[PDB]
């Protein structure tokens, strides 16, 4: 019937312009909780500012939690009031323990429903990758309505909580790295000569055409980049370059960084 996202982050925006799009569900039906543009656009869709977080659990059957990981223990107390046994959870929040947001909301009421995801940013473009765990209360049924949720904005599966940790540093800090990664290319273009737009473009879509391969056609990576490379061809030269900075092994300690410091911040 409706939803509800009590954060009004990137996040927050991002799965309304993504659940918008393939029509699951309308913009009439949804409640939130007023400078940034992140509100006033989706103001434009149609997004109801309540500007007070128990002004909407009662309204929104489904809650999505985009606050903050220091924001959502606090947010537990002030929402358990309003959350039943009918409302569906589910905390967007990395490193927030499942036990975090059900044993909170086990004092208001019993039986709580929550979910933990990791959902990226580029959701907006239908894109998106998440993942979720299922929780202790949360049912069959509660779980077909989330994936079928986030599916209609990309790749989601049910994995088990103890690794949507790992999950952030690969596809939460992810799209991070193409960002960096096409400004470092497009910055090549021009030093080439390329102007700044199609250097950005070119390499946009070379950027999905090797991803949306690698999906649909489950060679290995090496082996779609071994069809690639020519013998005696320029792209040999190019990747010797990258190997000898070592570019496989800097991706590799930033996934284990970015999944370090979501276990050391939790410990709190």
């Amino acid at each position: 019937m409706s939803v509800g996202f009590i954060g009004a982050g990137q996040l927050a925006y991002a799965l309304a312009r993504g659940f918008t799009a393939a029509g699951i569900l309308s913009a009439h039906k949804i409640i939130a909780s007023m400078n940034l543009p992140t509100v006033s656009a989706l103001r434009k869709m149609g997004v109801n500012l309540t500007r007070s977080n128990k002004e909407t659990v009662k309204h929104s059957d489904v809650l999505f939690l985009a606050v903050k990981p220091h924001i959502i223990p606090f947010i537990l107390d002030e929402i358990g009031a309003d959350v039943q046994a009918r409302h569906i959870v589910v905390s967007c929040a990395a490193g927030v323990t499942i036990s975090s947001v059900e044993k909170k909301l086990m004092a208001f009421q019993p039986a709580p429903k929550v979910i933990r995801c990791m959902t990226n940013t580029p959701v907006v473009v239908q894109e998106g990758a998440t993942v979720y765990a299922t929780g202790t209360h949360a049912l069959v049924e509660d779980g077909q309505l989330l994936e079928q949720l986030m599916s209609s904005v990309g790749f989601c599966t049910e994995v088990e909580e103890d690794l949507i940790d790992a999950v952030t540093g690969l596809s939460g800090s992810g799209p991070a790295y193409a960002f960096m990664a096409l400004d470092a290319l497009a910055d090549g273009g021009v030093k080439m000569g390329l102007p700044r737009r199609l250097a950005i473009q070119l390499g946009a879509q070379a950027l999905l055409g090797a991803a949306k391969m690698l999906l649909d056609s489950e060679q290995h990576p090496c082996q779609l980049k071994d069809n690639v490379c020519s013998p005696g061809g320029a792209t040999t030269h190019a990747l010797h370059f990258l190997e000898s900075g070592g570019f496989r092994s800097l991706l590799i300690n930033a996934v284990e960084a970015s999944c370090i410091r979501t276990r050391e911040l939790q410990s709190m």
